[PDB]
């Protein structure tokens, strides 16, 4: 009696190159309410995904409650650091995989969803990248601090700002974001916790701007670590899903639906009052004051 | 595709006296998604809320979007200021009202719960009292400020202890909270803004004790300003509602659905990795940085 | 050519029964500034310090970087529970401890200071107390929890109320809290973290009643565990200690005077402009999103 | 008795063109507390910045507390978005002012102070730089936004990573930041919000790595408007000032000396237990709920 309803309503879901991300689960999580799913891939991995999905390499992952399996209207080849057309270098148009595909600068992809479908209703920001990440910062390049920056932070300010025209009012659009913006982190670095910093103070005050303009709510969900536990952890992410698991408030783990289901929740007319806020979908691990496990205890 | 599904949860809302608050909101919202509803209601309220819904008083206000009226399982009377019967002074017990009624104290209503029903999924506080309100902190006595603690702060640790035992794991509790505790709001007097700094920690607190203990996820809200605008904004709640109207990052009121929507939500199973959470449902003022109607703009 | 000038100031530090803690501390603090001090010592204590301080017990611990020894112009006998005469239980009144002396409850004890001196120009609050405090917030009762709340939270509230009228404009107030109150420590039990997130929060809300009635800055630290690492820790300050050594920012101990210098500048007119503030002196730990010594690392 | 002694340490100013910001004023409170300065100044403003000062007309603004003239060890040209000379384009090469002077690359300066003093002690950053400054961050564009992070935060860590081989251990730097990174505050934009944000992200993070790696210190100010209040309150900050003189805890104006005083503080050996904090000096804004001019009230 209490649906999360999303039916007649459009979504561009931006940073779907696999069924393994939290892109997949949310544009999973809206389908299943209702929403008509578009896509946009990042250039260089549209080829093998579009030919998996062809395959049915992801029908597993396409089932929904119902039973159905999930439907991408269309995919969209793009590439969120550059805006326009004149914005990329021969130098990356003349790349085989840039080279392969087309209207994909964020002003382009905006234009053909224009044509293609006229509005939308719905932007889910799921994309990241930073070529220093695994750097510290006393150690990273102003190059590569500025290109974190520039696909992970900026790339939404685009976005929005391309495709607000197309915004029907009453939408709402929602990005993920990462604790290392607020505390320390040892190990995401090159820029990418600048970045989440960034990206956080940007959705509130896009809330202010889009909110005002257009009556679009924005909001970000600060997410834990993806995936059940390592054999081995080893790598950052396996010994954060580890931590994680033996530090959090309720230990479990994370899946990929648990934050899908929060931003199917926090895009849908359920979640009118709610605008410029950081959801933690993180088993409550940021309220926590000091490691159950730490040998001391 | 993606419902808020509580059908076969059982919900216990303490602090409903009318159909006017937060309370009755929430309660609307989980009766919509399929819960069965029990209601705390404070003694000195009890008799004109059993009788105005009796009279069918509240017929309006129970319409469910599904167009069936909520059905409220049954009233219990209440008065979370007292753990046991033991606590209660006999210039209390005296009175015509607590005279009048029976198995009030949190320990009793508790008990009785269990005799009736056996267990609970949700548990929901939706109560607060500050007889000095009205005065500023320098001008609150120890036990006006104490009393504001024990009615709106302890009462959450006493009934969640009391209620855990008939708790089902996996089952949810959810409390409201105001700004006042983390900014400046001057009206908001007689320790309520420390009781509400105090039920916030203990939320995250509780998150973990009753996390790691029963599987239980505790959250609160931070809600806005309840009601649409006074023709002549006089007095604290209304001057607020205006004040908000004005200044929030999308101008709007606040419903009390909007709140009833969220905190049904985040009682479901779709907020499994949410707990121990402050959650604005306040149309986004709390991130603003200055009033947009200051005259010096 | 920068100093720390307190010189003609007077400060009452309330909580300081041996030399051992922070109140001490803060005490040498001022006193190296300049300021004269008068000391607040909690009833049953008062034998004890009086004593040890005249056979020249704390000597060592008196010694001023300028070489001298601190001066305690007058130690006042205080309960921070107990506002005024009236208000205490004769079962109290009649021990022998509280019997031994007068003019203990707050009321008292200022208009002793007034009568003595006139006039302060900073207070200092470095008082807690609460007898739960081993036990989890799911087994702490309702006398337990208010009691914390009254000794720990509302003594700063009566202190400031009753002090109020004798603070020279342009004075300042600073009180000590602990992490607990924003992220949850274990261990740290019996509603203390409720009373840490109560006292902050008023001292925001005080920063605005005396700022704009008396010109009173309003300001709390939040302090680290005080002294150097166990042979063995045991007990929840030990395990602390050394928790926080392998797990801050900058690994090293916090030591007394770490916290008495701080206190020192936030009451001094160089920091003038800085008050209903939560300033960290704690090696930098709260700003850590994990602990360096999880083995999952 | 309690002096912020500076004496015997060495201090590089990033950011000081004349003497009006807060650049001018923490290196008037290092100078007042013994610390010998040398300062960075941006090459196109470099030449009526020395010859301002060689013809005196900076002498009032030099006055000591003691009654002395502040001392500028030595200027060197600067500019902190180039880190190293192939990194300037031909084109910036050519322009006659940064053709009138030489070394002003962050590794430049970093090496003739090397040889110049050898090592320093304290690192102050006071720059910001944002040509879009104007533009609300819908109409900021991707290069706007870009190059207010690189002058605006990643110049910090530049600085910061130039100088560390240099800085004596239980030395300490100290940005300025501004509640833009989290609040939002109409009219600064340009992603001079979003630099923000990322500088305060990035000071935890140093923190961390600095404070691991070298025994530094890293925090940052929070400051307040400055400037008294216009006649015609007109421009951005203008209007800031009046509302935070209205709106404030504390009814006051906030000086530059107020920022250098808790500035000196924070970079002397008294704030060793601080490292990784954000310090508001803005007379408690931060901390208010309300504007009280609202016309509401
Ligand atoms: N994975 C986690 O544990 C976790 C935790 C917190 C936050 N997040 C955030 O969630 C989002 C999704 O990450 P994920 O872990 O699902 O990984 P993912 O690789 O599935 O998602 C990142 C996506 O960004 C896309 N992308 C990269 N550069 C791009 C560019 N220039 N243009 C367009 N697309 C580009 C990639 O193709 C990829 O689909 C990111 O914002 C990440 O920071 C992930
Ligand atoms: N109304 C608002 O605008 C607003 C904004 C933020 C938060 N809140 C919070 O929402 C909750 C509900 O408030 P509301 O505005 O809906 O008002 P309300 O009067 O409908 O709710 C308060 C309830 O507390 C009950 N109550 C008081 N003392 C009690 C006691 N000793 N024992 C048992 N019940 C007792 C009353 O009977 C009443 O039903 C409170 O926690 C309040 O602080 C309200
Ligand atoms: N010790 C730490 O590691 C630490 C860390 C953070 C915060 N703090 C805070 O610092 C303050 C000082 O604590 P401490 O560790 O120096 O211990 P302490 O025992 O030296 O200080 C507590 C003091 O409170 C006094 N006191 C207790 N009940 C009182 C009452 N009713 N009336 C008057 N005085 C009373 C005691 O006599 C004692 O002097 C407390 O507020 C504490 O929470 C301590
Ligand atoms: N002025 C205020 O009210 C206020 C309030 C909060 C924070 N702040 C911060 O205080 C710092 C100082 O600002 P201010 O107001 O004193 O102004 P200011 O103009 O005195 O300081 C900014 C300085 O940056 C320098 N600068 C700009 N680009 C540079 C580059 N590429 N390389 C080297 N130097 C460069 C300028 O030459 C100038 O000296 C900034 O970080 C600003 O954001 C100012
Ligand atoms: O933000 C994240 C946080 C975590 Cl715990 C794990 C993965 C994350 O996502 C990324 C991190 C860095 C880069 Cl370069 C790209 C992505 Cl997608
Ligand atoms: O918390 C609240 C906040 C707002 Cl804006 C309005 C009403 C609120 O609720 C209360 C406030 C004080 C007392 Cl004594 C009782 C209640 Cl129910
Ligand atoms: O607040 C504190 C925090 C820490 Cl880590 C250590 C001691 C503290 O101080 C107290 C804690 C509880 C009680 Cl009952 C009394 C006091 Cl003085
Ligand atoms: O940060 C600031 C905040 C305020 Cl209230 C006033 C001035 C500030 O400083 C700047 C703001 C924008 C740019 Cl482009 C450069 C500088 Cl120095």
């Amino acid at each position: 009696g209490l649906p999360i309803d999303l039916r007649g309503k459009r979504a561009f879901i931006a940073g779907i190159a696999d069924d393994n991300g939290y892109g997949w689960a949310v544009a999973k999580s809206l389908a299943a309410a209702g929403a008509e799913i578009l896509v946009g891939t990042w250039v260089p991995a549209l080829n093998i995904f579009e030919t998996s999905l062809r395959r049915g390499k992801f029908d597993q992952s396409r089932v929904l409650p119902d039973g159905s399996l999930m439907e991408i209207k269309k995919v969209y080849p793009l590439d969120a650091v550059f805006d326009n057309p004149e914005d990329v270098p021969e130098d990356v148009k003349a790349n085989k995989r840039y080279a392969g595909s087309s209207n994909w600068t964020v002003q382009e992809a905006a234009e053909c969803v224009r044509q293609d479908f006229g509005s939308i209703d719905i932007l889910v920001h799921s994309l990241a990248n930073g070529p220093e990440v695994s750097k510290p910062l006393l150690e990273t390049s102003r190059k590569g601090y500025l290109a974190a920056i520039s696909a992970s932070s900026y790339s939404f300010v685009s976005l929005l700002s391309h495709f607000l025209p197309i915004m029907n009012p009453g939408g709402a659009s929602i990005s993920l974001t990462y604790i290392a913006s607020e505390r320390i982190i040892p190990g995401y670095g090159g820029g990418m916790s600048s970045a989440k910093a960034a990206l956080e103070s940007d959705t509130r005050v896009l809330a202010f701007e889009a909110g005002r303009k257009q009556n679009i709510r924005v909001n970000t969900i600060s997410a834990g670590p993806l995936g059940s536990r390592a054999a081995k952890a080893i790598g950052f992410i396996d010994t954060m899903i580890e931590y994680s698991y033996n530090n959090a408030p309720i230990q479990k783990t994370l899946t990929a639906d648990e934050v899908g289901n929060a931003a199917a929740f926090l895009v849908s007319p359920l979640a009118s009052a709610i605008t410029g806020a950081t959801i933690y979908v993180d088993n409550g691990l940021n309220s926590m004051g000091v490691a159950l496990d730490s040998p001391v205890f």
